[PDB]
């Protein structure tokens, strides 16, 4: 709950999240290898 871990947590889950999509995008739209 405090301000910077929490602000922190929170933003940390949809950036990790969101920074996992490429993985998902790359890895599944050109895998031709």
């Amino acid at each position: 709950y405090g301000d910077t871990w929490a602000g922190v947590e929170a933003i940390i889950r949809i950036l990790q999240q969101l920074l996992f999509i490429h993985f998902r995008i790359g890895c599944r739209h050109s895998r031709i290898g």
